């Protein structure tokens, strides 16, 4: 048995396990991070916990009757132990099936998910590999992150701009007077990275406070955010940042501070929101004191801010929370143009940014090479014959529950109507849908329409539970890969070494759908005659003779391996101004806009005609808000990223001892609101609204706003009984209550953040959580 130290790496950061005796026993953390997350112990721990998938199953309904199975006990935990080759075969048959009965369109292959890094170990692309070669599948679009940001941005400042580079930090230290954090938690979300982290955010936030740069948040929680920068702190009802910014280009244009020359050489259609915004068209000012009253945020404090970003170098950071909501299109739409207003978008130091929370965005970029991975195969083929009746071959990632209760029903997604396909057969790797996707309740009744669903996960999750078929997956620490370090920096490549052998019957997701391309005749397409190190190999060299052609020398494929990580060289990197050339020269380097300039009325939505999306931004009552006319339930709940987790995952690992409150989920909950129903620190309370009841621990604290609670996304959902319509979540899995519903007729994003709930005391029969162990014939 082995005993060693092997370096590799994971979505939380690089790090060197030590093995003894064969078991890797603990994980630490890379010495050059400068800010190691401290769930690093739970990604070892979730290797080896209970909820460890061990053997390929099958639950019994579905072997017992297949398509004619009884589909209400889905995720009951009655499944079978069967042999690899068994299982194999019946995904090959069912796979065949399915297409060859109801053609691509039949068979759903988005596979939204967060999986882990690795250019060959990629679990979706590889899904997706298979599937091209089985005839086909549908696809999702977009994501659950910035879905309505992405796709308004490019019609606003002609990009996505929410996945760009940003104003280094390095120029921020040096420039940035006053300094914005708007709906972003960055040193909750920067423990995390798409690729390998670099934790790159947590040096540039540290020089800001070494510089003594005043700081404001704006969010409904008392963040470490505030915490670590002693920042002024402004709490708006969620929902409601447009009133407040409105209020604020109210506050400048009745003032006359507004920079009218940037608005005039930059900007297109302010003519068309000015009348708006002084309350031509509807009788209603947008004034400070209108936005107190449906912010909750004094009106003199909404004019205070204003001209302290007129007066000074400002740089508004937003996060995505906002736009995960009910007309989320509007929350950066009205950023951007209020930004436009203060007139510094170009200058260092000065405008906004939209990822400064996220996988590093602003630590200086190097000028080493891209590296490359597997690919699905569909750009060098010929898929599909498609066409309008079998539906759109791609939807919006959120409107999956809409397309399987109306196949064939029309869907618009900017400015284009598509048809829903008609789907029998879903594959999920790498993610997990029971615990991602809103309205519980709604998504349970509607995969009763699906005949087979199979899923891989190395986990017992909500989704894998649900699944007619299981397959247990490796973790990326049972195999070879390589990844790059930083998402926007481009810090290195590691070599994420393979630290023990596959636990248990446990099979890479590649392995398992080779084994599935060969039961369809295509063995030799799958794999290319590659074996792992092949590939990986392939990967490394095509990035050295890009490398050597740049004047970046790396080292031969072997002596990589050997060190484990090669780095490159920061050149003009840490001088990065986003939007500089535009600001000096606008006419030759304009935007990717229809005039060319950042566009605050857009005609070419103003065409879509779509009530829910006007062409300026607009203040929209959304379906539900705290304090709104006519609202049914008292309290926002904050639905946002979990800190001691990426998600869902982490969740059956010993970490979850350091939050859970009695075994469950934990509940931020202002005193006043606690006391006015009786429930102190530390009870079990069942939370509920027309759409779903959860229970959550309560922990009593003023760092959450009154009239508002957090409980954060990616709980376990663990129902008391399946077949129970509306059945009591007795873990504490959030979108439970979350309503299913687009954003607006243009980016169709999830309104994850929308929600509003009662809370009580639980007082009902001693529930038994068993999301933490695995199904009894899984043992
Ligand atoms: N109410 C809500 N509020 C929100 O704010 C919110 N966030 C969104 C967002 S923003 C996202 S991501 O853009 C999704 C994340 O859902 P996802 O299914 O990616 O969650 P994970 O808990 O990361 O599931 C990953 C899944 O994959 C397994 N896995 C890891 N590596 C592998 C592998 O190599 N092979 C396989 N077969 N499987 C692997 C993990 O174990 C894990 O189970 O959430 C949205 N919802 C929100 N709602
Ligand atoms: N530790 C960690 N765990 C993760 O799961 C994780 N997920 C990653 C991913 S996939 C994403 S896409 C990003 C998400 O990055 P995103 O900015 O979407 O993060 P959230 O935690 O949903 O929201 C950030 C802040 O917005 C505040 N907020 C909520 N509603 C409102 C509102 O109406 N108005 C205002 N002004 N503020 C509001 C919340 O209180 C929270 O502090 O994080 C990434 N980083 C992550 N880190
Ligand atoms: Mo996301
Ligand atoms: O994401």
């Amino acid at each position: 048995l082995a005993n060693g130290t092997v370096m590799s790496g994971s979505h939380w950061g690089v790090f060197t396990a030590t093995v003894e005796n064969g078991r890797a026993t603990a994980f630490t953390p890379w010495e050059k991070d400068p800010h190691p997350s401290p769930m690093l112990a739970g990604v070892l721990d979730s290797i080896y916990s209970p909820t460890r998938i061990k053997y390929p199953m099958v639950r019994r309904e579905f072997l017992e009757k297949g398509v004619n199975a009884d589909r209400s006990t889905r995720g009951n935990g009655d499944f079978v132990r069967v042999s690899w080759d068994q299982a194999l075969d019946l995904v090959a048959a069912e796979v065949k099936r399915v297409e060859e009965t109801y053609g691509p369109e039949g068979v759903f292959g988005g596979s939204y998910g967060w999986k882990s890094p690795g250019r060959l170990h990629n679990c979706t692309t590889l899904l997706r590999r298979m599937l091209t070669l089985a005839g086909g599948y549908v696809n999702g679009a977009g994501d659950y992150s910035t879905g309505a940001a992405q796709v308004i941005m490019p019609h606003v400042v002609g990009t996505l701009e929410v996945y760009e580079q940003q104003t280094a930090w390095p120029v921020l230290a040096e420039n940035t007077e006053v300094m914005v954090f708007w709906a972003a938690d960055p040193i909750k979300t920067s423990q995390i990275g798409w690729v390998i982290p670099e934790h790159g955010a947590y040096p540039g936030l540290e020089a800001l406070k070494a510089k003594g740069t005043k700081v404001i948040v704006i969010d409904p929680v008392r963040t470490k955010t505030v915490e670590f920068f002693g920042a002024e702190h402004i709490t708006p009802k969620p929902q409601t940042d447009v009133a407040i910014m409105l209020g604020m280009a109210h506050t400048l244009v009745a003032e006359d501070l507004y920079d009218k020359d940037f608005i005039a050489n930059y900007t297109s259609g302010f003519d068309k929101f000015l009348p708006y915004l002084d309350g031509e068209t509807d009788s209603t000012p947008k004034t400070a004191e209108w936005a107190e009253g449906i912010s909750g945020v004094p009106a003199e404090t909404i004019k205070e801010l204003a001209r302290l970003f007129e007066s000074k170098r400002t740089m508004l950071a937003a996060g995505w929370s906002m736009q995960r909501m009910h007309h989320g299109e509007q929350a950066h739409w009205m950023l951007v143009t209020l930004a436009s207003m203060l007139g510094q978008i170009g200058l260092p130091g000065g405008g906004f940014g939209l990822s400064y929370h996220y996988s590093g965005g602003g630590t200086p970029s190097t000028s080493g090479p891209a590296l490359a991975g597997i690919t699905d195969g569909g750009a060098a083929t010929k898929g599909p014959e498609w066409l309008a009746a079998s539906g759109a071959s791609v939807i919006p990632v959120a409107r999956v529950v809409d397309m399987l209760e109306n196949p064939g029903a029309e869907f618009d997604f900017n400015g284009t109507r598509s048809k829903f396909p008609d789907v029998k057969m879903a594959y999920w790797v790498g993610g997990n849908p029971f615990v991602h996707h809103q309205d519980r309740n709604r998504m349970v009744k509607a995969w009763e329409k699906l005949e087979t669903f199979v899923v891989h996960d190395f986990q017992w999750t909500p989704t894998a539970r649900h699944a007619d078929i299981v397959l247990p997956a490796t973790t990326s620490y049972e195999r070879n890969d390589i990844e790059t370090i930083g998402d926007y920096s481009n810090t290195g490549i590691l070599a994420m070494k393979k630290i023990v052998e596959p636990l248990y019957e446990a099979r890479s997701d590649y392995d398992i759908f080779a084994a599935v391309a060969e039961r369809l005749g295509k063995g030799a397409e799958f794999t290319e005659g590659k074996d792992e190190m092949g590939w990986i190999k392939s990967f490394y060299d095509d990035a050295a003779k890009q490398g050597k052609a740049a004047g970046v020398q790396m080292p031969a494929f072997d002596a990589f391996w050997a060190e484990g990580i090669v780095e490159f060289p920061v050149t003009d990197g840490a001088d990065f101004v986003r939007y500089a050339s535009f600001r000096e020269d606008p006419l030759l380097n304009p935007l990717g806009t229809p005039t060319g300039l950042i566009e605050i009325y857009s005609k070419n939505i103003e065409k879509m005609g779509y009530d829910d999306c006007p062409a300026h931004p607009t203040w929209m009552e959304p379906l539900e808000r705290l304090d709104g006319p006519g609202a049914k339930y008292p309290l926002h709940i904050a639905a946002s990223h979990p800190f001691n987790r990426l998600h869902s995952q982490l969740n059956g690992t010993v970490l979850r001892e350091g939050y859970a409150v009695q075994g469950h989920e934990p509940c931020l909950m202002h005193p006043d609101d606690a006391a006015a129903r009786g429930i102190a620190d530390g009870d079990v309370v069942r939370v509920h609204n027309d759409r779903g009841q959860i229970l959550t621990g309560v922990k009593v604290t003023d760092a959450v706003m009154k009239g508002v609670i957090q409980i954060y996304e990616g709980g376990w959902y663990d129902p008391s009984d399946v077949t129970e319509p509306g059945t009591l979540d007795k873990y504490g899995d959030v979108n439970v209550l979350s309503a299913d519903i687009g954003t607006s007729k243009l980016a169709q994003g999830n309104c994850g953040q929308t929600v509003l709930a009662e809370v009580e005391k639980y007082t009902g029969p001693a529930v038994t959580l068993t999301g933490f162990v695995a199904p009894k014939a899984a043992e």
